[PDB]
């Protein structure tokens, strides 16, 4: 039993609920919540720049200071960071971005990343401004993701898509 609250079950273990990840990780504290990422650590828009300011930039502060070290992410990659005020720890997570023309078979290796941890509250990967079908993402995440995978869809029409198309 966790404390999330509110979702539709799609599968053993895949749950989906209209909400704003943001305000969701406040309110459940989750052990991880996932960043829609990119492999510079750039947090400036989507759910990326949205986790980020509700940090007060500490994310943004603490991931120059990681690629510094080590440099970017592999596409398809992730690594773990603090969670600051939202969560233990953040898991950045860099799906392809179709408006970079990045290869959308990586959307699989990127989710993959998501079995290193029992539970999480995460958003689609490469939906928003990353430029991939969330129809299709979600159905990437059911197929590859086995841990228990709580996710927020922002938007409440493409929320609705999402169930009635869900097969
Ligand atoms: O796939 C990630 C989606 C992409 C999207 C955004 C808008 C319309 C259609 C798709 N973004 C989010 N999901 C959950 N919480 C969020 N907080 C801020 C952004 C955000
Ligand atoms: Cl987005």
């Amino acid at each position: 039993v966790n404390s999330f609250s509110g979702y539709l079950k799609l599968t053993d273990n895949v749950y989906i609920k209209n909400a704003d990840i943001v305000e969701e990780a406040k309110k459940v504290k989750p052990t991880v919540v996932v960043n829609a990422a990119n492999v510079y650590l750039k947090h400036g828009g989507g759910v990326a720049g949205a986790l980020n300011k509700a940090t007060n930039n500490a994310m943004q502060v603490e991931s120059d200071d990681y690629i510094a070290t080590n440099g970017p992410l592999k596409v398809g990659g992730s690594c773990v960071l603090s969670g600051h005020n939202l969560a233990k720890h953040c898991l950045h997570v860099v799906g392809p971005n179709v408006n970079k023309g990045e290869d959308i078979q990586l959307l699989k290796s990127a989710y993959e990343n998501f079995n290193q941890h029992e539970v999480l509250l995460a958003p689609l990967l490469s939906a928003g401004i990353f430029g991939a079908d969330p129809i299709h993402s979600l159905r990437v995440c059911v197929d590859t993701v086995r841990t228990n995978v709580y996710l927020a869809v922002f938007d409440k029409n493409l929320y609705d898509k999402l169930v009635s198309s869900f097969l």
